[PDB]
């Protein structure tokens, strides 16, 4: 066929019921994730080719960067609760991988302050039980699909994107192939 299991995607031997339609995993320590966000804009291009009534979920993971990794998963929960994903995503990436000015929870917090979130609002969210369960959600979803690597995208808890198998001589062709693939799997 043109799309075949094991080439642009793989199928989970153990499907995950009740999974979000398009589930994306990343880490701010993850170099390809940086690419995916700032150079390729994968999430956005996927969105542009999906229908609507299709929700897109993106979660942070713990298994990179030890103690700071977890802080970042909690911070992303805060970002989700407050709806400020599009204001902190880029400075978190650059703070971790470009400038390397993020070294503690306090530095993560500074990024949010600089992006205009109020200290009091950040600290209350950080400490809220709504953020606690949002952290648990991120963890549960990763645990459900045996996640040992990022970036990763899952469709309907049954298919996993396999970017290893797409041409990378052209970045724009790579992205569209990636997005068309998500759309194919979506319609499957």
């Amino acid at each position: 066929a043109q799309y075949e299991d094991g080439k642009q995607y793989t199928t989970l031997e153990k499907p995950v019921a009740g999974a979000p339609q398009v589930l994306e995993f990343f880490s701010f320590f993850c170099p390809h994730c940086y690419q995916f966000e700032e150079v390729l804009h994968i999430s956005d291009n996927v969105k542009k080719k999906l229908p609507e009534g299709v929700k897109m979920t993106k979660y942070h993971v713990n298994f990179m960067g030890g103690d700071l990794g977890k802080d970042l998963t909690q911070a992303w929960a805060v970002a989700m609760a407050l709806g400020v994903e599009d204001k902190v995503t880029v400075p978190l990436f650059e703070g971790v991988q470009k400038t390397q000015t993020i070294r503690s929870a306090s530095d993560i917090r500074d990024v949010f302050i600089n992006a205009g979130i109020k200290g009091e609002e950040y600290d209350a969210a950080w400490n809220s039980f709504v953020v606690k369960s949002l952290v648990a959600q991120q963890e549960k979803a990763a645990a459900d699909v045996q996640l040992r690597g990022v970036p990763a995208m899952f469709v309907n808890g049954k298919y996993q994107l396999n970017p290893q198998g797409m041409d990378t001589s052209n970045m724009d062709v790579f992205v569209q192939q990636y997005a068309d693939t998500v759309k194919y799997l979506s319609e499957k």
